[PDB]
């Protein structure tokens, strides 16, 4: 992986939010960041 | 943690990029995303 196709996966963002949940201790906030970061990644194109 | 003060830490973003490195298998790409996502988080304010 060069680092893109995996980022384009729901699995990536699920685990990404999983990490966010671990650190932030908040599902909803981690969810907000999952979306925000994914949209930022979308703007990376 | 409500999910913000930890996100405001370099440690958070370091581990965040660590996760990105694990999945993406690329330090530079993971770094790009660390910055991008952090700037997105900045725009969350």
């Amino acid at each position: 992986p060069s680092g893109e196709s995996v980022v384009a996966t729901e699995a990536f963002w699920d685990d990404l939010q999983g990490f966010l949940e671990q650190r932030l201790k908040d599902y909803d906030e981690a969810n907000k960041l999952r979306v925000l970061f994914k949209e930022a990644w979308r703007s990376s194109f």
